[PDB]
C-alpha cells in the first residue's frame, strides 16, 4: 500500500473553478482532507507585505504584535488576538479585529486585495456568498490572523473543534454549522528549513485528549498502538485543511528567516448556504 495518512489535492489557484464542491467535499462528504492551492497570491505581494511587518511600515498592524512572553520561548507570536484566545465578551477581540482589517487592507494596496482574494477562493470552491461575520453589535470578527514563528518556535499541536467547548465561541455557534471547521492560511515568508504543517489522522477525541496536561503526550501515546503528513507550502500558496476534526501542529522553524503566515478557519453557515471565515 502506497496510501498516505490524508487524502490532500494539490490544485493551482488558476483551477480552483474545476472544484466548485470541494468544501462541501471536505466537511460534508469527507472524500477528502485538505488541498494546497498554489498561488493564490504572487511571490512579489508576498515580499511587499513582509517587508511591510519587517520595516514597520505596516498600517499599524505592529500595534497589535502580541508577542506571548508571559507564556514561554517556544511559542508563535501573533498580530491580532486570535478568537480560541478570548473572554466571552470579545470587547479586546473585536477592537483588535477592527485595526487588524484596516492595516491588512493597507499593507495589500489592493494588489490583490487579501480579502477580495480569499474570498474569491472561497466562492470559487463552494458556490456560495462568503462573509467575515459580524458580531451581536455589529463588531467585525477578524478574518486572519498573522503568526510569526522565529528560529525554534513552533505551534503546539491542537485541534480546531475544540473551539465548539469554549465560552468564546458562544455567538459563533449562533452562526455556524457545528460540524467541523476548515483552516486555512497561506505563507508570507518561508524558513530555511522546519515550520512544517503537520496533520495527524487522529480524529478530534475531546474526552481522551483532556486526560494528558500537554496534548503532544496524547499523540505520542496514540502512536506506540504513517500516521501523519507534514506540508510546506511556499509564500503565497493556500493550505486549506480540516484542521476542526484532525490533531495538527506546526514544527520547530530551523534557521534565521522566520515562518510568517496570515491566516485563519472557515466554516459553513447552520443551512450551509454561506461560508463564514474568521480568526
Ligand atoms: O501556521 C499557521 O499559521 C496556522 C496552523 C494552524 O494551526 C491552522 O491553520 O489551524
Ligand atoms: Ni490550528
Amino acid at each position: 500500500s502506497t496510501k498516505p495518512a490524508l487524502h490532500f489535492l494539490d490544485i493551482n489557484a488558476t483551477e480552483v473553478k474545476k472544484y466548485p464542491t470541494a468544501i462541501q467535499d471536505i466537511i460534508i462528504n469527507r472524500s477528502f482532507d485538505g488541498m494546497i492551492i498554489r498561488g493564490v497570491f504572487p511571490r512579489d505581494t508576498m515580499e511587499q507585505v513582509a517587508r511591510c511587518l519587517e520595516e514597520g511600515n505596516d498600517g499599524g498592524m505592529k500595534s497589535i504584535l502580541n508577542k506571548n512572553e508571559e507564556f514561554g520561548t517556544k511559542v508563535a507570536q501573533i498580530y491580532g488576538h486570535a478568537i480560541v484566545g478570548q473572554s466571552p465578551d470579545l470587547k479586546d477581540y473585536f477592537a483588535s479585529s477592527a485595526i487588524f482589517r484596516q492595516a491588512c487592507r493597507t499593507m495589500f494596496q489592493g494588489s490583490p486585495d487579501f480579502e477580495e482574494q480569499v474570498e474569491s477562493i472561497f466562492h470559487s470552491l463552494s458556490g456560495l456568498p462568503v462573509e467575515i461575520p459580524t458580531g451581536p453589535e455589529g463588531q467585525t470578527y477578524t478574518p486572519a490572523t498573522i503568526r510569526l514563528l522565529l528560529e525554534g518556535r513552533e505551534i503546539a499541536v491542537h485541534v480546531g473543534n475544540d473551539f465548539l467547548l469554549m465560552p468564546a465561541a458562544n455567538h459563533l455557534k449562533t452562526l455556524l454549522d457545528l460540524s467541523d471547521q476548515l483552516s486555512y492560511f497561506i505563507p508570507l515568508t518561508v524558513p530555511e528549513a522546519g515550520g512544517e504543517l503537520v496533520v495527524y489522522s487522529l480524529e478530534w477525541n475531546p474526552q481522551e485528549a483532556s486526560k494528558y496536561a500537554q496534548m503532544q503526550e496524547y499523540m505520542d501515546d496514540v502512536e506506540f498502538k504513517s500516521q501523519s503528513v507534514a506540508y510546506a507550502p511556499g509564500p503565497g500558496d493556500m493550505l486549506l485543511f480540516n484542521g476542526g476534526r484532525y490533531y495538527h501542529r506546526v514544527s520547530e522553524v530551523i534557521g534565521n528567516s522566520p515562518r510568517r503566515t496570515i491566516g485563519g478557519f472557515l466554516a459553513f453557515s447552520k443551512q450551509r448556504d454561506k461560508i463564514y471565515y474568521w480568526s
